[PDB]
C-alpha cells in the first residue's frame, strides 16, 4: 500500500455537469432527483498503473463566485470542464478559466473534459443547436482546443451513462504523478 495525496479542482461554467461528474464518480449513479450547486469534501481512491493515490476531488461555481480563488491553492490537477451542448462554453475556456489558472495556479496540470457526451447524437440538440445552427461539439475540435491551452490530456464523457467518468479521474491521477 501507499498514501499519495493529490488535490483536484474542477473548474468551468454552469451546465457542463461539474457536480454530476463529482457526484456520479463518487456514487456511480446520476442524481436524477436533485443536485446541489457544489459537491465537495470527497476523496477517490485510484489504484492505477501500480500506484495507489488518494485523489481529493473539489469543485467551484460562480452563486459562490468569490470562492473560486479560495479553492485554487495546492492543486495537483485542474479539471477544466465544458459541455458539448454549450459550445459557447469552449469559448470561455480560452477567455476566462485558462486566464485564471495561470494567475491562481502558475503551471499546474489541466485535463480537458467534454461532458454531456449524450447531448451530441441527440434530436433536441441537433434540433436546437442547429436552430442557432451550432452543430454540437465534435471530438477533434475539443481535443485540439486542449492542445492550445496546455492540457497534458483530453477527455470527454457522460455521467448519465457513466462511460469515461473513471478515466477523467484516472488520467488526472497520472497527471498528478507526471
Ligand atoms: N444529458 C446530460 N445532462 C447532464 C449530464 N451531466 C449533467 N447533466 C445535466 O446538468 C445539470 C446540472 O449541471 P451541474 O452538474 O449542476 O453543472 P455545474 O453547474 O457545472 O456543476 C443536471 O441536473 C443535468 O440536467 C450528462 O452527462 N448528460
Ligand atoms: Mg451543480
Amino acid at each position: 500500500m501507499a498514501a499519495i495525496r493529490k488535490k483536484l479542482v474542477i473548474v468551468g461554467d454552469g451546465a457542463c455537469g461539474k457536480t454530476c461528474l463529482l457526484i456520479v464518480n463518487s456514487k456511480d449513479q446520476f442524481p436524477e432527483v436533485y443536485v446541489p450547486t457544489v459537491f465537495e469534501n470527497y476523496v477517490a481512491d485510484i489504484e492505477v498503473d501500480g500506484k495507489q493515490v488518494e485523489l481529493a476531488l473539489w469543485d467551484t461555481a460562480g452563486d459562490y463566485d468569490r470562492l473560486r480563488p479560495l479553492s485554487y491553492p495546492d492543486t495537483d490537477v485542474i479539471l477544466m470542464c465544458f459541455s458539448i451542448d454549450s459550445p459557447d462554453s469552449l469559448e470561455n475556456i480560452p477567455e476566462k478559466w485558462t486566464p485564471e489558472v495561470k494567475h491562481f495556479c502558475p503551471n499546474v496540470p489541466i485535463i480537458l473534459v467534454g461532458n454531456k457526451k449524450d447531448l451530441r447524437n441527440d434530436e433536441h440538440t441537433r434540433r436546437e443547436l442547429a436552430k442557432m445552427k451550432q452543430e454540437p461539439v465534435k471530438p477533434e475540435e475539443g481535443r485540439d482546443m486542449a492542445n492550445r491551452i496546455g492540457a497534458f490530456g483530453y477527455m470527454e464523457c457522460s455521467a448519465k451513462t457513466k462511460d469515461g467518468v473513471r478515466e477523467v479521474f484516472e488520467m488526472a491521477t497520472r497527471a498528478a504523478l507526471q
